[PDB]
């Protein structure tokens, strides 16, 4: 029941050795990740559901469990998560499909 | 600077075939795409802008132009669509800069 | 010795929820499922093979995992599915022969 | 109306050059090609078929002229063709749809 | 004989743009760009050539005119670009030809 | 702390019987796979960091494993790896972030 607990700690381990021994690339990486998530004509909710549907089309666990986490604290509600994985399957078909299934296990998990 | 009204008009003519020959294809594929895009707890707008995302995050010119046609119709503004696009390129850099370049292109074809 | 079994199950406890809270999205996707994978110029067996091919060809063990499964309901022999693999492999390089090695798993998992 | 002849015979162009200065590459290449698609359980037709799947999936429209070619080299059937393309929606969604489009056009193109 | 040429121009049309109406965006990616191809323990030149084996794996064409038109500025050997190719071929198959194929126009546009 | 010597047994294991049941195909692959990888202009290290690269973007656990194991064999430093992977993340934004997380793992792990 701690899947996404223990691959999103586990990849942030690694980021802290990035962010010590790269810094000016991992500086670079933030700066842009602050850009494109701030609020703005849309809020950072709406933003971070785009970035879970990205996520899932891109079949990955680990951007899956991170975006998950920040929907938890922005308080996305299960049926817009639900209504965004929905988009990813008419984008994606059957792999999508399956993605959008560990959106929800690791959604649930951090809503715990 | 009718790039995209021909990519559409040209895919929207085998699809016309895809109908007549494929027609349980094409009405699965037609049910799944409504039910996706249907107005909920994420309006149609803000649906067509994460599927707007996702055609940039898979490099997909038809889909591009598609999306941003119905942008359009939905009367996204041209900030909602360069807040998505921002969040292409921070899941998916260079490449999703460059669809993101076409999705302008797009956005703004069909606008005229 | 049961990864793929889980790995289904798992996606399967997640399905059953989107059935019960998406039926319509649900609905719509097992349509196009149904008419894609319907017998006609192509025989099940076959267009089960060519889904095969495609979940290696996106990297995608859910679908590696339930296609083997349907694989061997259809009878599919082993050298059937080496022979879709070598497809994957000449379309995919590297990449795609780590993923034929997850198919021939699945397939010897599902087999016993 | 030359689309894909046009596409396939500058790509040809490029790679006759690749087996003059590569050699040892493009016979790698060719050996794993025919290893890949020569008959077996499956015939060259059903493997050509997976091949043009994969194109789709790949959004390859390189792959695509040239499957398309030999698809109608191999006598191919429009219907065989046909259902190959719906695997391909089934397993791919949205973006798959526009480069069975494509797939079409080609398979057209090629059986003038 | 000026495709590269024509596709790098379009986009970068666009890119400017994105300058004016995003401009932290755009300073995000560019510290982001500046940050991975500086010159470090990899000198410029081969972190571009492992630019152009990723944007072949991407198949994207705007990164590969403007890796391309890059290359030449610093002073890559067509042996170099060529065994690059290769990497690419080995881990991507048949669709990575086709785009290796487009590399190789690309250089020679952009070598005149 | 033997995550990818597990990933890469695993599939070793099934690439041997491959390499009894295929021989014709995992020949050609060989032929292909030694002759992108032979020292020229690049040598066999730097050939590697490309594998690397490719791996990440790619996002394929295999892929990384293998080419870890090889980079430490190769005598490739830290700081050539981690350039490596910055180049990946610029090419690829958040997912690559994640899986050259991965890769920093593997290349420590096989280092030990």
């Amino acid at each position: 029941s701690d899947k996404f607990s223990h691959i999103t700690k586990d990849i942030t381990t690694q980021l802290a050795k990035f962010r010590k021994e790269m810094p000016e690339l991992m500086t670079g990486f933030s700066s842009l990740a602050q850009a494109a998530t701030k609020d703005g004509a849309l809020d950072k909710k709406t933003k971070e559901l785009i970035a879970m549907a990205l996520a899932v089309a891109k079949q990955c666990p680990g951007c899956i469990g991170f975006h998950s986490q920040t929907l938890v604290k922005l308080q996305a509600t299960r049926e817009e998560l639900l209504e965004t994985l929905g988009m990813a399957v008419y984008m994606g078909g059957g792999p999508s499909l399956m993605y959008a299934a560990e959106a929800l296990e690791a959604f649930e998990e951090f809503s715990k």
